[PDB]
Protein backbone atom coordinates (compact mmCIF):
# COMPACT_ATOMS: atom_id res chain seq x y z
CA UNK A 1 0.00 0.00 0.00
CA UNK A 2 1.60 3.14 -1.01
CA UNK A 3 -1.56 4.95 -0.08
CA UNK A 4 -0.14 4.82 3.38
CA UNK A 5 3.34 6.02 2.23
CA UNK A 6 4.47 8.88 -0.08
CA UNK A 7 7.32 8.15 -2.04
CA UNK A 8 10.39 10.26 -2.02
CA UNK A 9 14.08 10.73 -3.41
CA UNK A 10 15.95 7.56 -4.27
CA UNK A 11 18.32 7.63 -1.07
CA UNK A 12 20.39 4.78 -2.25
CA UNK A 13 20.98 1.28 -3.90
CA UNK A 14 23.33 -1.78 -3.64
CA UNK A 15 23.62 -4.84 -2.17
CA UNK A 16 20.90 -4.20 0.54
CA UNK A 17 18.20 -3.13 -2.02
CA UNK A 18 16.93 0.42 -2.98
CA UNK A 19 16.27 2.51 -0.14
CA UNK A 20 14.02 5.99 -0.51
CA UNK A 21 12.97 8.83 1.46
CA UNK A 22 9.41 8.38 2.79
CA UNK A 23 6.76 10.19 4.57
CA UNK A 24 4.04 7.84 6.37
CA UNK A 25 0.75 10.56 5.28
CA UNK A 26 -1.20 9.54 8.51
CA UNK A 27 0.47 11.37 10.35
CA UNK A 28 3.67 12.86 8.26
CA UNK A 29 6.08 11.06 9.79
CA UNK A 30 9.65 10.43 8.20
CA UNK A 31 10.16 6.75 7.25
CA UNK A 32 12.44 4.96 5.12
CA UNK A 33 10.77 2.49 1.88
CA UNK A 34 13.48 -0.27 0.86
CA UNK A 35 12.75 -2.45 -1.61
CA UNK A 36 14.23 -6.26 -1.55
CA UNK A 37 13.81 -8.26 -4.72
CA UNK A 38 13.29 -11.47 -3.93
CA UNK A 39 15.47 -13.35 -6.37
CA UNK A 40 18.41 -11.64 -4.62
CA UNK A 41 17.31 -12.84 -0.88
CA UNK A 42 20.39 -15.26 0.45
CA UNK A 43 18.81 -16.41 3.60
CA UNK A 44 14.78 -16.99 4.61
CA UNK A 45 13.93 -17.38 8.03
CA UNK A 46 9.96 -17.33 8.92
CA UNK A 47 8.21 -15.44 11.53
CA UNK A 48 6.29 -17.58 14.11
CA UNK A 49 2.69 -17.56 12.57
CA UNK A 50 5.22 -17.47 6.96
CA UNK A 51 8.50 -17.53 4.79
CA UNK A 52 10.13 -13.64 5.02
CA UNK A 53 13.49 -12.66 4.81
CA UNK A 54 15.60 -13.48 7.82
CA UNK A 55 16.35 -9.16 8.06
CA UNK A 56 12.72 -9.37 8.98
CA UNK A 57 13.44 -11.92 11.50
CA UNK A 58 16.13 -10.25 13.23
CA UNK A 59 14.56 -6.85 12.72
CA UNK A 60 11.45 -7.46 14.73
CA UNK A 61 13.66 -9.32 17.64
CA UNK A 62 15.69 -5.86 18.19
CA UNK A 63 13.10 -3.48 17.58
CA UNK A 64 15.62 1.94 21.58
CA UNK A 65 17.48 4.14 19.83
CA UNK A 66 20.73 2.37 19.05
CA UNK A 67 19.32 0.32 16.42
CA UNK A 68 16.83 1.71 13.40
CA UNK A 69 13.21 0.27 14.15
CA UNK A 70 11.37 -1.76 11.39
CA UNK A 71 7.80 0.05 11.30
CA UNK A 72 5.81 -2.56 9.11
CA UNK A 73 6.91 -4.89 5.60
CA UNK A 74 4.81 -5.51 3.08
CA UNK A 75 4.84 -8.50 0.47
CA UNK A 76 4.57 -8.06 -3.28
CA UNK A 77 4.59 -10.68 -5.72
CA UNK A 78 8.82 -10.83 -6.34
CA UNK A 79 9.41 -8.15 -3.94
CA UNK A 80 9.77 -7.53 -0.17
CA UNK A 81 8.85 -3.48 1.54
CA UNK A 82 10.29 -2.90 4.72
CA UNK A 83 9.20 0.42 6.37
CA UNK A 84 12.05 1.72 8.36
CA UNK A 85 12.40 5.24 10.85
CA UNK A 86 14.34 7.50 9.10
CA UNK A 87 15.74 10.24 11.42
CA UNK A 88 16.13 13.77 9.95
CA UNK A 89 18.55 15.18 9.33
CA UNK A 90 20.85 12.16 8.95
CA UNK A 91 24.33 11.79 7.05
CA UNK A 92 25.65 7.69 7.61
CA UNK A 93 29.17 7.07 9.28
CA UNK A 94 31.15 6.64 5.89
CA UNK A 95 30.37 10.12 4.32
CA UNK A 96 30.91 11.78 7.68
CA UNK A 97 34.39 10.17 7.31
CA UNK A 98 34.68 10.76 4.07
CA UNK A 99 33.99 14.51 4.69
CA UNK A 100 35.69 15.08 7.76
CA UNK A 101 38.62 12.55 7.85
CA UNK A 102 40.19 11.37 10.89
CA UNK A 103 38.17 12.46 13.88
CA UNK A 104 38.75 13.42 17.37
CA UNK A 105 39.40 10.94 20.14
CA UNK A 106 36.35 12.67 21.79
CA UNK A 107 34.17 12.18 19.20
CA UNK A 108 35.23 8.64 17.97
CA UNK A 109 34.54 7.86 21.64
CA UNK A 110 31.02 8.93 21.76
CA UNK A 111 30.50 7.68 18.34
CA UNK A 112 32.37 4.04 19.08
CA UNK A 113 30.66 3.63 22.62
CA UNK A 114 27.19 3.80 21.35
CA UNK A 115 27.94 1.23 18.50
CA UNK A 116 29.00 -0.35 21.60
CA UNK A 117 26.11 0.22 23.58
CA UNK A 118 24.01 -0.60 20.08
CA UNK A 119 25.13 -4.27 19.51
CA UNK A 120 25.11 -5.02 22.71
CA UNK A 121 21.71 -4.57 22.33
CA UNK A 122 21.51 -6.91 19.64
CA UNK A 123 23.18 -9.86 20.71
CA UNK A 124 20.45 -9.23 23.79
CA UNK A 125 18.11 -9.65 21.67
CA UNK A 126 19.44 -13.20 19.80
CA UNK A 127 20.76 -11.47 16.95
CA UNK A 128 24.38 -11.42 14.99
CA UNK A 129 24.44 -7.90 12.76
CA UNK A 130 27.86 -9.89 11.08
CA UNK A 131 28.15 -6.61 8.77
CA UNK A 132 29.61 -3.54 11.33
CA UNK A 133 30.75 -0.78 9.25
CA UNK A 134 30.28 3.06 9.04
CA UNK A 135 28.25 2.00 6.03
CA UNK A 136 25.86 0.56 8.36
CA UNK A 137 25.30 3.46 10.83
CA UNK A 138 23.57 6.72 10.34
CA UNK A 139 24.23 9.92 12.57
CA UNK A 140 21.39 11.75 13.97
CA UNK A 141 22.94 15.11 13.67
CA UNK A 142 20.52 16.46 15.59
CA UNK A 143 20.73 14.37 18.63
CA UNK A 144 24.37 12.94 18.58
CA UNK A 145 22.03 9.44 18.08
CA UNK A 146 24.27 6.57 16.13
CA UNK A 147 21.68 4.16 14.51
CA UNK A 148 22.66 0.55 13.58
CA UNK A 149 21.28 -0.54 10.04
CA UNK A 150 21.09 -3.13 7.40
CA UNK A 151 20.44 -6.64 9.30
CA UNK A 152 20.37 -8.32 5.67
CA UNK A 153 23.53 -9.73 6.45
CA UNK A 154 22.70 -11.08 10.30
CA UNK A 155 21.97 -14.28 11.96
CA UNK A 156 20.44 -15.44 14.99
CA UNK A 157 23.53 -16.02 17.83
CA UNK A 158 24.11 -18.90 18.56
CA UNK A 159 27.32 -20.15 20.84
CA UNK A 160 28.73 -22.63 18.08
CA UNK A 161 31.02 -21.89 15.24
CA UNK A 162 29.84 -20.04 12.10
CA UNK A 163 30.47 -21.32 8.48
CA UNK A 164 28.51 -18.63 6.26
CA UNK A 165 29.69 -14.77 5.65
CA UNK A 166 28.22 -12.34 3.24
CA UNK A 167 29.59 -9.48 5.22
CA UNK A 168 32.48 -7.36 4.39
CA UNK A 169 35.37 -8.78 3.65
CA UNK A 170 37.76 -6.30 4.74
CA UNK A 171 36.28 -6.23 7.90
CA UNK A 172 36.25 -9.91 8.62
CA UNK A 173 38.62 -11.49 10.84
CA UNK A 174 41.55 -13.83 9.83
CA UNK A 175 39.82 -16.74 10.87
CA UNK A 176 37.37 -16.50 8.67
CA UNK A 177 39.72 -15.70 5.38
CA UNK A 178 41.93 -18.78 6.53
CA UNK A 179 39.53 -21.47 7.69
CA UNK A 180 35.95 -20.39 6.96
CA UNK A 181 34.97 -20.28 10.40
CA UNK A 182 34.14 -17.69 13.21
CA UNK A 183 32.34 -17.21 16.47
CA UNK A 184 30.16 -14.66 16.13
CA UNK A 185 30.93 -12.25 19.14
CA UNK A 186 34.58 -12.80 18.42
CA UNK A 187 34.27 -11.70 14.80
CA UNK A 188 32.07 -8.90 15.77
CA UNK A 189 35.33 -7.88 18.10
CA UNK A 190 36.93 -7.53 15.36
CA UNK A 191 35.09 -5.97 12.90
CA UNK A 192 34.73 -3.41 15.83
CA UNK A 193 38.48 -3.14 16.09
CA UNK A 194 38.38 -2.07 12.34
CA UNK A 195 35.81 0.38 12.97
CA UNK A 196 37.58 2.01 15.60
CA UNK A 197 40.45 2.18 13.26
CA UNK A 198 38.65 3.64 10.46
CA UNK A 199 37.43 6.25 12.73
CA UNK A 200 40.40 7.87 14.29
CA UNK A 201 42.72 6.92 11.28
CA UNK A 202 40.22 8.01 8.56
CA UNK A 203 39.92 4.57 6.52
CA UNK A 204 40.54 1.30 7.09
CA UNK A 205 43.73 -0.67 8.07
CA UNK A 206 43.41 -3.96 6.01
CA UNK A 207 42.60 -4.01 2.12
CA UNK A 208 44.06 -7.20 1.06
CA UNK A 209 43.77 -11.03 2.76
CA UNK A 210 47.29 -10.38 3.41
CA UNK A 211 47.35 -7.95 5.96
CA UNK A 212 43.98 -9.74 7.34
CA UNK A 213 46.27 -12.52 7.68
CA UNK A 214 49.05 -11.10 9.57
CA UNK A 215 47.21 -8.88 11.50
CA UNK A 216 50.07 -6.24 11.91
CA UNK A 217 48.25 -2.77 12.39
CA UNK A 218 50.15 0.69 10.74
CA UNK A 219 48.71 3.67 12.50
CA UNK A 220 48.92 6.42 9.58
CA UNK A 221 47.74 9.27 11.98
CA UNK A 222 48.70 10.57 15.68
CA UNK A 223 46.66 8.29 17.76
CA UNK A 224 46.27 8.58 21.36
CA UNK A 225 48.38 5.34 22.80
CA UNK A 226 45.25 4.12 25.01
CA UNK A 227 43.94 3.90 21.53
CA UNK A 228 46.10 2.01 19.72
CA UNK A 229 45.99 -0.08 22.87
CA UNK A 230 42.16 -0.88 22.30
CA UNK A 231 42.63 -1.15 18.97
CA UNK A 232 45.38 -3.98 19.00
CA UNK A 233 43.58 -5.64 21.64
CA UNK A 234 40.04 -6.11 19.65
CA UNK A 235 42.48 -6.95 16.51
CA UNK A 236 44.11 -9.85 18.36
CA UNK A 237 44.50 -12.84 15.58
CA UNK A 238 43.21 -15.48 18.19
CA UNK A 239 39.99 -14.97 18.91
CA UNK A 240 40.02 -15.86 22.73
CA UNK A 241 42.48 -13.41 23.00
CA UNK A 242 40.25 -10.59 22.34
CA UNK A 243 38.84 -8.46 24.51
CA UNK A 244 34.70 -8.71 25.46
CA UNK A 245 31.95 -5.57 25.68
CA UNK A 246 32.67 -5.50 29.12
CA UNK A 247 36.46 -5.63 28.87
CA UNK A 248 35.84 -2.86 25.85
CA UNK A 249 33.40 -0.50 27.60
CA UNK A 250 35.96 -0.69 31.06
CA UNK A 251 39.41 0.29 28.77
CA UNK A 252 41.18 3.54 30.01
CA UNK A 253 40.58 5.30 26.39
CA UNK A 254 36.65 4.44 27.17
CA UNK A 255 36.23 6.27 30.36
CA UNK A 256 33.92 9.61 30.38
CA UNK A 257 31.99 9.16 26.63
CA UNK A 258 29.93 12.19 26.10
CA UNK A 259 26.56 12.16 26.19
CA UNK A 260 24.76 11.82 22.46
CA UNK A 261 23.45 15.52 22.44
CA UNK A 262 26.65 16.91 23.93
CA UNK A 263 28.13 15.26 20.94
CA UNK A 264 25.81 17.05 18.96
CA UNK A 265 26.57 20.35 20.36
CA UNK A 266 30.37 20.11 20.38
CA UNK A 267 30.98 18.66 16.97
CA UNK A 268 27.88 18.46 14.99
CA UNK A 269 27.01 21.92 14.83
CA UNK A 270 23.96 21.22 16.54
C1 LIG B 1 20.07 1.54 4.06
N1 LIG B 1 19.84 2.96 4.45
C2 LIG B 1 20.37 4.17 4.21
C3 LIG B 1 21.43 4.48 3.44
C4 LIG B 1 22.17 3.51 2.77
C5 LIG B 1 23.26 3.85 1.99
C6 LIG B 1 23.63 5.19 1.88
N2 LIG B 1 24.70 5.50 1.13
C7 LIG B 1 25.49 4.47 0.43
C8 LIG B 1 26.96 4.85 0.45
N3 LIG B 1 27.24 6.15 -0.20
C9 LIG B 1 26.45 7.12 0.59
C10 LIG B 1 24.95 6.84 0.58
C11 LIG B 1 22.91 6.17 2.55
C12 LIG B 1 21.81 5.81 3.33
C13 LIG B 1 19.69 5.09 4.88
C14 LIG B 1 18.72 4.46 5.54
C15 LIG B 1 17.77 4.92 6.35
C16 LIG B 1 17.67 6.30 6.63
N4 LIG B 1 17.59 7.40 6.86
C17 LIG B 1 16.86 4.05 6.92
C18 LIG B 1 16.95 2.69 6.65
N5 LIG B 1 17.97 2.26 5.80
C19 LIG B 1 18.82 3.16 5.27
Amino acid sequence: LESQYQVGPLLGSGGFGSVYSGIRVSDNLPVAIKHVEKDRISDWGELPNTRVPMEVVLLKKVSFSGVIRLLDWFERPDSFVLILERPEPVQDLFDFITERGALQEELARSFFWQVLEAVRHCHNCGVLHRDIKDENILIDLNRGELKLIDFGSGALLKDTVYTDFDGTRVYSPPEWIRYHRYHGRSAAVWSLGILLYDMVCGDIPFEHDEEIIRGQVFFRQRVSSECQHLIRWCLALRPSDRPTFEEIQNHPWMQDVLLPQETAEIHLHS
